């Protein structure tokens, strides 16, 4: 069977979920319990977490305009997702979206990790940009993994003290 | 490192490659030795083999229109791709892809095949819908694992012959 339905009009489908490509949501996964996770991400979001995926990361800027601050060779840089550009990320490159417009869509396409494939979630201190902290978990569902995970960092002065300079993370907002 | 360089812009790079997405080669795929297989698929091209992939595909026809022939449920059945559709294929569904109209493009996503996963492609008898024959395919360059096959299926009035009603299928053109 189809298991995951007909063909359908993607445009159309963005501006009838365009309610939860905001926040508090921001994004919506299109298909359920499938290897491929499809997901369409609005704004406005911003973050300080940069995520470590095991696998690659698949982008399509629909609509906006977006970036991705990266860690490359050991530095910070950023990659610009404007609106058209698409982009495939190789695995472990550290990146933290960054998603200043209201009314953008990004199509953003993922693998299901099989079990003992973890991904990592961790941030940097601004002021020597030591790692300040990293969580790794087995990512089934974004849903209930991850928005504790990021929880728990903005609450602990201890989880947000670089061990090099001592600064303290300031934890949600940059 | 960036492996697979900076985000670019995807309607201006469908543009510079239109020579390719036309018979005689008709597709190209976006980045090398990645993971996600993403392709932008043209046309025209009719074909009368389908595809059993192991692992999902997905579909976003940017321009133009296209179809699926597909089995399922035992059916013959079409899943039109119009301008705008998305989909998601799910695995071992048999498809054999339409693509009527010139100037189309479709962003088809794949994954790599682990070694051990095989792909299957099948012809079947127009008169009596039997299988008519069947190779089975470790893909990992389609520009040579591909063509080759489809090659030996039209030569061969033997592989061509339905065990069922005996009718010899026309090969390359329905
Ligand atoms: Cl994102
Ligand atoms: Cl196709
Ligand atoms: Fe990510
Ligand atoms: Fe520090
Ligand atoms: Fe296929
Ligand atoms: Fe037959």
């Amino acid at each position: 069977m189809l298991t995951y339905g007909a063909p359908f009009n993607f445009p159309r489908w963005i501006d009838e979920h365009a309610h939860l490509l905001k926040p508090p949501v921001g994004n919506r996964q299109v298909w359920q319990d499938s290897d491929f996770i499809v997901t369409v991400v609005g704004g406005p979001n911003h973050r300080t977490d940069y995520h470590d995926d095991p696998l690659e990361e698949f982008f399509y800027q629909l609509r906006g305009n977006a970036y991705l601050n990266l860690w490359v060779d050991g530095r910070r840089e950023r990659a610009d997702l404007k609106e058209g550009d698409i982009f495939l990320l190789p695995p472990h490159v550290r990146h933290s979206p960054q998603r200043p417009e209201a009314g953008s869509a990004c199509l953003v396409i993922e693998r299901q990790r099989p079990a003992g494939m973890l991904d990592g979630f961790e941030w940097y201190c601004d002021a020597c940009g030591h790692l300040v902290h990293r969580v790794e978990v087995q990512l089934k569902s974004i849903v209930t993994d991850l928005p504790p995970l990021f929880e728990s960092f903005y609450a602990s002065e201890d989880k947000r003290r670089c061990p090099h300079c001592g600064q303290v993370h300031p934890g949600r907002a940059a």
